[PDB]
C-alpha cells in the first residue's frame, strides 16, 4: 500500500457560542483504504504560528508532494521524512500523522491506540471551560455540568481583565462549588512575572488546583521562579511548541505539569516523545486540546489511553463546542468521562453530505 | 578461622497483619562459630530490585562460593571482595555482613556494636506504623501504644488513595493526638511534585513532624525544590540505594534528613559510612527498616548504637509484627524504646525447631 | 491471543575465545504462536545487577505469573503491570518484551521494527572488539577484518593494566592502523578522574574517536566535567541503568553520547525512550551490546533499525563470538554491517536438538 | 579495663638535615596494658595551628582529664566526648585515638588494622622528597634511591622561590629520570591563582604527574577552576583540616586527590571518614604524613592497609630523616615500599633510655 493522494479541505463549522474552523486531511492508499486527518487551531494566528490558509497552503505545496508514493505502512519513514524538508509547520505534520495512524489501523484492523502500543484505560476525564464571563452564570453552568454528571472539572480563562477583577470572578466560583469541583485557571501568557506573583498566592490559597500558563514562554526565569514559589502548581502549554522544548523546560524545572497537544508537538506519536520525557523527570501530565472536531479528539485520545497516568486529566471536549460535525459517529460523553471504542483506526468516518456543505 | 560453608534459608513467618519472608544466612567458621544474618524485603520485587528467591540464588551461585576458604576475621577484605565481582546486591551483601560480624563477635565476646567502635547508648527510640486504614482504629491503637508505653511516635503510609482522602485522614490522627505523640507520614514515591507541593504544606501546616519520600526517586530536582519550600522537613529512603547516592543526595540538598537502612547500603558497617556522610553534611539521622526479624533488627541496632546522634529516632518494630519467631532471644520493647544487650555477637541464637518449621 | 506460558530457560553456549550464558524466553500464546526474547549479560554479577540465576528465579516467582492470563497484544499494558510489581529487574524485562513483540509480529506478519514505527534503513554499521592482549596480534586482527570487509571500526578494552601500558598499546594500533580504520577505546569504569585527565588528553590528541565510559557512574560532576575537557568525545554507558538515568546526564551535560543497550533500559521500546530522550538533547547514538546472542543482537537491532540517525554506529557483533547457536537463522555480517530481514516478528526460529543439548 | 593515666612527652630527635619535635602519648589502662600515640607538626605553628607547646597543655588541662574513668575498650564514645568539649585539636585528638587503638590492639591481640576491618595488603608505596635545593644533588639521590630499590617515586617542594627558577628545576630533574620515577610537586600553598595559571601547564606538559596543593586554601573558586584546567591533576591537603572540610571540596569538586593525614583529621578513624567520602565521590587517595615519627608513621599505614585502593601511593617516610629514634622497632623500608607486620597494637614498644634521653 503506497501514498496516492493526500486532501486538506478548510472547513467551517457552527459553534454552541461565531465558527470554528478544521483542516480536514483524507489520505487516500493504493488498497482503497482512507485514513483522516485533523488540524486545527484557535482564531487564525492569535494561537500559534499556523492558520488554517496557512496550513493547506503548505500541505499541497511541500508535504503532500513528499508522500505521494512512499509506503503507506511506514509512518516512521514518512514522518523523519516530512521533519528533513520541513521545519516546523506541526499542527500539518499533525493531521497527516493522524491521518496515516487512521488507515494503517484500519488496514491492521486495531484502534490507533493499540498501534500505539496499546491503551491501559478506555476512557478519559473530561475538564470544561466556564466562558460566559458573568460569575453567577458560570456558577449556573457548573451546577448543570456536575447536575448530568457530565463534567465535574472546570477550567477557567482569565488575564484579559483587570487582575483583582479576575481574581474575584474564580475565587466565587471556587467559593460557591466548594469540594463537588475542581477549579483551575488558565491565564495564557497573559500576565507578566510582577502581577502573577500576587496572583499565583491568591488563587493557590483560595482553593484553585492548578494554574496554567501564567506568564509568556519568553520569560524563562520567571517561570522557573513561580515553579517555586507558587501555592499551587504550574502548568506549562504554549511553552511547548515541541517535543524539544519539553525536555528544556523539565531540565530547567520550568513547570511541575506539561499541557499535551498532538497540535503543538507534531502528531499522536510526537505527543508520545514528549509525555515520554516528563515521565523520565517526574512530571505530571494533562490531555490538552486545540478546540479540535472529533477526529483531533479522537487522535488525541487514543494516544493518552496510552499513557501510564494523567494526574490531571484531560480536556477533550472540542466536539460538544459544534452544533455540527462532519463525522457520523458522534463521541460518548458520559459519568464525567469521554468513552473510546475498540474500532479500527479513530473509529470514524466521513459525513460526505454535511462536509461538501461545510467546506470553504 | 576460615569460612567452610555458607547457608541462605528460605523462612515464611506468620504476622499479626499475611506472611513476612525472610532470608536467613549461616555462616559456619573453621573455629567451630556460626554467624547468623538476614536479608529481607517488602513484597518481593514491589520495594527494591531483590526478592526473596533472587537473593538465595545470587548466594548459592555466586557470592557464597566467593568466600569459601577466606579468612571470617578479616570482614573488610570479605566485602570488598564481594563488591570486586558484584553489582549492587546490597540486600544479599547486608545478610553475609551481619552473619560475619556476629561471627566475629562470639570470637572475640564482643557485641557488634562494640566491634563498630563502640555504643553511645543502650536502646533506641523506636515508631509505631498505624497501618488499620481507619482513622477511629488508627487513633485508638494510637492510644493504647501510648497508655503501655510502647510507642509516642507513629508512622502513617498514605499515597494510595486520592491525596485529600489521605490529608484528611492524617491531620485528623493529628488533631486527636495533639502534642502526645509525633505524627509522620511515608509517602512510598506515590506522589508526582505537582501533588506534593500542595499536599507538603497542608501537612506541615498541621503538625506534621516530616514526610518521608513524598515523589520519586527519578525526580532530582523536586527533592531538592521540596527540601526547601515544604513546611515540614523532608527525609530520603528509596533515594538512597546506595552509600554513593547519599553522597550525591549532600551534595544537591535534596534531603535534610536520610532514612539508615542496612539493607540498602549493604550491612552494618556500610550504613555507617552512609551516616559518616550525612554527618559531614549536617543531614539529620533516623533509624530504618524493610520490616527484619530479630536478626535484621538487631544487626542494625548494633550499628545505630554507635551514631552520635538520631535525631528522628528509629522505626525497629520488625520483630513485633511477627507472630513466631527463628530465634530463641525476645527483643525487649519497654518503655518506648528497644533495649540491646551487652551479650557477644548480635546476641541472638537460632531455634531449630522453629526454623525447620518454617523454612520452605 | 492470551499469555497461556512462559519458560525461561538457560543455555550455556561455548565462544571462540570459555562460555557465555544466555536466558532465553520461550512465551506461548492461545492462538498458537510463541515469541522468543533473551536475557543476557557478562559475567554473572560483575557487569550489573543480574545474573542468569537471579534472571530466571525472579521470571519463574514473579514476573511471569504475572502476566498469564492477560492479552498477549498489549505489550504496553504488560510493561506497565511489570513496572508496578517489580522494581529494576530490566535484563529481566528485556527478555520478556523481545518476546511479546517477536509473537506480535509474527502473529501480524510484520517485522518488530515495523510494530516499532518502520525502519529507515535495512542494515548496521558493527564494530569489532580487538581482544587477544597482544598489540600486534590485535593490528593483524584489525587487518584481517578490514581485508574480507567485515570490520572497519575496532574498540578496544582498557583500564586492566596500568595507565601508560594501555595507552601505549591504543596508540600503537591507532598509528598501524591509520585513515583506514576507526579507533575507540573503552574503560569500564576502571579510571578514577585523576587518572582519566591525562589520559583522555593522549588518545584524544593520537587520533582515538571516542572514548567509553572512563570512569564509575558513581562520580557525576566527573563526568561532566571530563566532558567538557576531553579532546575526544565521552560516551556514556553504564551510568545508563534506566531511562531516567538517560535524563539526568542529559539534563547535566555528562557525555555527548548516550550508547544503547535494551538491558539496560527494559527492552527494544524502553532503549527508544532513551534514544528519543537523547535525540531531543542534541545526543549522539551508539547501538551497544550485552554480547547477546542472535535473539537480543536482532531484538535491539530492529529498535535501531527505527533511528534517524546512530552518528557512532553500533557494536551487534555478540552472535559471531559464538561457535554454537541455538537458533536456526545465523545473522549476515557482510560489508561492514549486519543485515536485517523484513521477515515476521524477529525472523528467527529455535533449533529444538542445539537448544536441549545447550540448556543446563 | 579503664583509662587510668595520660602522659603526654614532649621529645626533640635530631633529623639527617637540625631537630624534629614529637608528642608522644602514653595511655596507661587499668588491665596493665599501655598504649603509645604520636602528635606530631612541622615547624611550630607554620604548617597548623597546633604547635608541640600547645598540643600538651591542652592534653594536660582540657582532653586528658575529661578520659580518666571512661572504658578504654569504647574508643567511640571515648573520642565523641573530645569532640564535644573540644573544638578542633586534631592533632591531639590524633594522638589519643592512636593510643587507644595501640592499646586496644594489645588487649584484644590484633594489629590496629585488623580493628578498623581488616587490611587488604601488608606493604605501602612510598615516595621521597628530594629536598637539597640542588638540581644536580637532587638527580642524585634520586638515582641513587632508585638503584638501593627505596623509592621510585620523588616529590619536589616548591614555591618559595620565583615561579620560573622553580619550574625550571622542576623539568630538568624530570627530564633526566625520565620514565624510571614518578615526579611530583607540592607548592604549599605558595602560589596565588594567577601565578598557578601558567606554572600549572607547564609543569603538566612536561611530565609531572600531579600538583599537590598549588594555592591557599582560602581560595576556593580558584581551586574549582585549577581542577578542570591543569593538564596534571591537583591535589588537595592544606584545604583539608577537618573530615566535613572533605565532604565540602568533594561536593565542590576542588581537587581529584586528597591527601589523607591522620593529623589533620582527628586520628586513624577519623581519617578514615574522610577516605570514605573520597571514595563515595570517586576522588583519588594518597597517604601523606606531616613527618611522623615511627609511632605516627604506624598509627597512619594501619588506617591505609584497609583501603580499597590508594592510586598516588603515600608518603610515609618520616622515620627515615631520624638518625635517633624513641621506639626499639625500626620500620622495614624494602623494595619501593614500607612493610606492615601483623603484630598486636601498632607493632611498636618505646625505648625507655631513648626516651628519657631525648625528652625536653
Ligand atoms: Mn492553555
Ligand atoms: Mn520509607
Ligand atoms: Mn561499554
Ligand atoms: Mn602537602
Amino acid at each position: 500500500a503506497l501514498i496516492e493522494r493526500i486532501d486538506a479541505i478548510i472547513v467551517d463549522l457552527p459553534t454552541i457560542r461565531q465558527q470554528q474552523t478544521l483542516v480536514v486531511l483524507r489520505v487516500r492508499c493504493s488498497d482503497g483504504v482512507e485514513g483522516i486527518g485533523e488540524a486545527t487551531t484557535v482564531g487564525g494566528l492569535a494561537y500559534g504560528y499556523e492558520s488554517p490558509e496557512g496550513i493547506k497552503a503548505n500541505i499541497d505545496a511541500h508535504l503532500a508532494p513528499a508522500l505521494i508514493g512512499l509506503a503507506a505502512d511506514n509512518i516512521n519513514a514518512a514522518m523523519l521524512k516530512l521533519d528533513k524538508l520541513a521545519k516546523g509547520n506541526t499542527f500539518a505534520k499533525s493531521g497527516i500523522e493522524s491521518a496515516l495512524l487512521d488507515a494503517q489501523g484500519k488496514r491492521l484492523g486495531l484502534p490507533v491506540s493499540e498501534l500505539l502500543g496499546g491503551r491501559v484505560r478506555d476512557s478519559l476525564e473530561v475538564a470544561w471551560t466556564l466562558a460566559s464571563g458573568d460569575t453567577a452564570r458560570d456558577i449556573a453552568e457548573a451546577r448543570h455540568m456536575l447536575e448530568i454528571r457530565r463534567h465535574r472539572v472546570f477550567k477557567l480563562k482569565i488575564g484579559a481583565n483587570p487582575v483583582e477583577q479576575d481574581l474575584k470572578h474564580v475565587v466565587t466560583i471556587k467559593r460557591e462549588l466548594g469540594d463537588s469541583a475542581s477549579v483551575r485557571v488558565d491565564v495564557n501568557q497573559y500576565w507578566d512575572e510582577s502581577q502573577a506573583i500576587r496572583a499565583c498566592q491568591v488563587l493557590g490559597d483560595n482553593g484553585i488546583d492548578l494554574i496554567e500558563q501564567p506568564i509568556s514562554r519568553i520569560n524563562r526565569g520567571g517561570q522557573v521562579r513561580l515553579n517555586q514559589r507558587t501555592p499551587a502548581p504550574i502548568m506549562a502549554d504554549e511553552s511547548i511548541e515541541s517535543v524539544e522544548d519539553a525536555f528544556s523546560l523539565a531540565a530547567d524545572g520550568a513547570a511541575s505539569i506539561f499541557a499535551l497537544k498532538i497540535a503543538k508537538n507534531g502528531g499522536p506519536r510526537a505527543v508520545l516523545r514528549t509525555a515520554q520525557i516528563a515521565e523520565a523527570a517526574g512530571i505530571g501530565l494533562y490531555g490538552g486540546t486545540m478546540l479540535e472536531g472529533s477526529i483531533g479528539t479522537l487522535a488525541s485520545a487514543h494516544a493518552f489511553l496510552t499513557l501510564r497516568q494523567l494526574t490531571w486529566g484531560t480536556e477533550l471536549f472540542g466536539p460538544l463546542l459544534l452544533t455540527e460535525e462532519i463525522v457520523n459517529e458522534p463521541p460518548q460523553y458520559r459519568d464525567f468521562q469521554l468513552h473510546i471504542p475498540r474500532t479500527p483506526g479513530l473509529g470514524l468516518t466521513l459525513d460526505e453530505q454535511r462536509l461538501a456543505r461545510f467546506a470553504r
